[PDB]
């Protein structure tokens, strides 16, 4: 039934061999968990989605990995209740396509739509709209969770079982296997955005633009960030902010199908600086999703809002480090949710991408130290190399979480490389 496969995260690193069960049959999945649970705990099992996490959370060296992607049935979409009832293996692209004709919008979209609902819940994913909509877990109204004892529990965010619900959110598959879930969607009259763009000249401007109160006028907001240039150019950004369009705001050419989907010699001189300011500055531009969205070590952290000087310092440490990240996504996160292991907290969030090079491993450890000291944290979906000590200090509700985890899996039936590395087992 199960194939001995060699798995990595998206980052393609720290590989381990696991037995991969790949079946559309939910009964064969309940029975595999039943089959891991009688052998004491062994090296346990972990669910896997589309494998878009960069780290080691969806692999289990010498254990069972359950590929959930065949479980990809959309059960119902209701435009009156805004509810979708889907298998955990459906991905967000599939869901977005299916839901559009109902005037329904996926409430949190990450950078790639090739992620499963299970992965979205287990990493409590965030998107361009976090400050206004929170993260993925905020919009789950129920889920069905295959736990260690082979029973399927029906969890809701409030009432009985809320605790296990909120431990599952952001729990990296370590509470069991999400089989099915109900998501509340965001109503929309169009598949379009109305976007405003701005280009800042420095880090100070970027931060200033995100604290001048303008952010409250936008539901969606993110920025491409300069992390290579020396000050004052360091931290200059192309900001893209917006909100879903209404049909009255579409041009006539689009208004009849409102929900349908489908370096020269100047470049680094003053004419290019002008061109790029001009091209990046705009108001009320109508965009579809693709236009509005757009050997390596991926690293993402958030620093709490107040610690602005500390955030500025970390960015300085980054550019003077001799490690050059060209692709950097910046955003200001809004209020957190009640999940103990949820990554997002209100504050300055950035994702960087370092070429793998001599000194890099030791430099990001130092980064960890700084991020930790400044009260922020790393994102498990990007990580495969931080220590359990650092992680546990970054997430002070980890003991709270672990304690919930030991109630629901005393025999450690669910386990992964990440769980063992970060001592979440
Ligand atoms: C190009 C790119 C851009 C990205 N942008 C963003 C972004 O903007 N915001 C953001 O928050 N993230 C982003 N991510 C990270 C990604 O959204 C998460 O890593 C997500 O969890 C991946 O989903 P997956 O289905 O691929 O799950 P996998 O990577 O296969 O697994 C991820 C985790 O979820 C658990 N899991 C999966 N299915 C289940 C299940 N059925 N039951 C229980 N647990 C399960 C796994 O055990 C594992 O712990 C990005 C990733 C990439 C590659």
């Amino acid at each position: 039934t199960t194939t001995a496969t060699r798995l990595t995260g998206w980052g393609r690193t720290a590989p381990s061999v696991a037995n991969v069960l790949r079946t559309p049959d939910a009964e064969m999945i309940v029975k595999a968990v039943a089959r891991v649970a009688e052998s004491g705990g062994g090296r346990g099992a972990i669910a896997r989605g589309l494998g878009r996490s960069y780290g080691d959370n969806a692999q289990n060296g010498g254990g069972l990995v359950i590929d959930m992607t065949p479980l990809n049935t959309i059960h119902s979409i209701d435009a009156d209740t805004k509810l979708v009832d889907i298998d955990a293996g459906v991905n967000l692209d599939q869901l977005m396509k299916a839901a559009l004709p109902f005037g329904l919008w996926v409430p949190v979209l990450p950078g790639t739509r090739q992620v499963t609902v299970g992965g979205a819940i287990a990493c409590d994913i965030h998107g361009k709209n976090h400050h206004s909509a929170g993260s993925f877990g905020n919009h789950v109204r129920s889920m069905d969770l295959l736990t260690a004892d082979g029973e399927i529990r029906h969890l809701t965010p409030t009432g009985e079982d809320a605790e296990l619900f909120w431990a599952t959110v952001g729990g990296n598959g370590l509470t069991g296997i999400i089989m099915r879930a109900t998501i509340e969607m965001t109503p929309t009259s169009t598949a379009y955005f109305i976007a405003d763009g701005d280009v800042t000249a420095s880090l100070d401007e970027t931060i200033a633009l995100h604290s001048d109160g303008s952010e409250a006028r936008y539901t969606y907001s993110s920025a491409w960030f300069d992390a290579i240039s020396a000050p004052p150019k360091l931290g200059r950004a192309a900001v893209s902010r917006g909100r879903l369009a209404t049909v009255e705001q579409l041009p006539a050419k689009l208004r009849s199908e409102p929900l349908k989907f489908d370096a020269n010699k100047y470049t680094f001189g003053p004419i290019g600086e002008l061109w790029y300011r001009k091209s990046g500055t705009y108001r009320g531009k109508v965009q579809n999703l693709t236009q509005f969205y757009h050997g390596f070590l991926q690293y993402q952290f958030v620093i709490p809002t107040e610690a602005v000087d500390e955030f500025k310092k970390i960015i300085g440490v980054i550019q003077a480090s001799g490690h050059y990240s060209f692709l950097n996504v910046f955003k200001l996160f809004g209020p957190r949710n009640q999940a103990p292991l949820s990554f997002p907290i209100p504050g300055w969030n950035i994702c960087v991408d370092f070429p793998i090079k001599d000194g890099l491993g030791k430099f990001v450890s130092e980064l960890d130290r700084r991020v930790l000291e400044f009260g922020g944290r790393l994102y498990t979906a990007k990580d495969s190399r931080t220590t359990a000590e650092t992680f546990h200090a970054m997430y002070p509700r980890v003991d709270e979480w672990i304690s919930v985890r030991r109630k629901v899996d005393p025999l450690r039936v669910f386990a992964s490389d990440m769980a063992r590395r970060l001592e979440l087992l």
